[PDB]
């Protein structure tokens, strides 16, 4: 489960966001208070059930989401009391990104928890080298082949010493492998999530705390996405279309959840690929990488084990021929194997076995 873990102290708003994630759910087609779904918004989705649209009866569209956890909510709900702050640090482990909700506007320091929050990832990552290091200090003078890893090794050390995040390290192939092999914290992506007054909707500009923000996320690696919980607390039940107003009202064309979702997306380097057909469209999630078979793994297994092709066109392409026959006649629908990459916008058809 790649899933963006939503963190935030108290009264920030993050309780009205989240909220809001899972009364939209909620407002919708088991109760997991702290686990939600934003559906994405997919305009080729549209396009694709056009194209495929046998009369002026259509087929379902079904998007892809992104997942979102409430780290506390569940660090909470189970039940402990001893080491609260180590069941923190277990599960934001569990969550390819972090959704740090900073308040931007008083009510009834946005900076500092922005503060806080990082110090303590960055602590708990220092043991984990101090205690990796140990370990693979040692290894490397045995085996010559892990003498790469020490170098990335010592340097993200340094690096994390000076407040530094694992995050803003210079990539190379050797960092890389060490990520991979001891998870920092500080690594996965950060999304500043700045909480405003309406009012100051889009991006709460000339906000200086916003603005605050806006330069920290720099320094740190995070990208940041503005939103108002309450806003976001109002949306959560008007139509489509009424929401589609409000939206007009202080004219965004994204609710501030989506902004936060594809923020998401960006952050997992996520991509996706959909199936079109007569009966259905729909899209898939994959991460950037994943090849041929994997991606036929998602809507089903069998297909990924008796895989033995993949008929492939970019949605844009297959739109504009009117339907896969036709996109056939234009030439357009590659054959492709084993080890194709998918690509964004990617359509896919599977030629598997049993």
């Amino acid at each position: 489960m790649l899933a963006v873990g939503i963190v935030g102290l108290p009264n920030v708003g993050k309780s009205t966001l989240f909220n809001a994630l899972t009364r939209a759910n909620a407002l919708a087609a088991t109760i997991d208070k702290n686990v939600g779904v934003v559906p994405l918004e997919d305009e080729r989705l549209y396009a694709l059930q056009r194209t495929f649209a046998k009369g002026e009866r259509v087929p379902p569209v079904v998007p892809t989401h992104v997942e979102f956890v409430d780290i506390a909510g569940l660090v909470k709900g189970a039940h402990k009391g001893e080491g609260l702050g180590n069941q923190f640090l277990a599960h934001i482990r569990e969550v390819a990104a972090i959704a740090h909700v900073l308040r931007c506007f008083p009510d009834p320091d946005p900076l500092e928890d922005a503060e806080v929050v990082e110090t303590e990832l960055l602590l708990a990552d220092l043991a984990t080298l101090e205690r990796r290091l140990e370990r693979l200090r040692k290894e490397a003078r045995a085996d010559r082949e892990r003498l790469p890893l020490l170098e990335a090794a010592e340097g993200l050390y340094v690096h994390l010493q000076e407040g530094k995040p694992a995050r803003t390290f210079p990539p190379s192939e050797a960092v890389a492998r060490f990520l991979k092999e001891t998870p920092l914290l500080t690594a996965k992506p950060v999304i500043y999530v700045a909480n405003v007054a309406e009012e100051d909707l889009p991006d709460g500009r000339g906000n200086p705390q916003v603005e605050a923000v806006r330069r920290k996320a720099l320094e740190e690696g995070a990208e940041v996405v503005v939103v108002s919980a309450r806003l976001e607390a109002e949306l959560a039940e008007l139509s489509g279309e009424e929401a589609r107003e409000l939206l007009a009202a202080y004219g965004l064309q994204e609710s501030g959840l989506q902004r936060l979702a594809r923020a998401g997306y960006r952050a997992l380097d996520l991509l996706t690929f959909f199936t079109a057909g007569e009966k259905e469209v729909r899209a898939w999630t994959v991460r950037r990488g994943t090849k041929a078979p994997r991606a036929a793994g998602e809507i089903h297994s069998d297909m990924e084990r008796g895989f033995i092709r993949a008929e492939v066109i970019p949605w844009d392409k297959l739109v504009e021929a009117g339907g896969w026959a036709r996109a056939k006649e234009r030439g357009w629908v590659r054959l492709e194997g084993k080890d194709y990459e998918v690509q964004d916008g990617d359509v896919i058809y599977v030629l598997f076995n049993a």
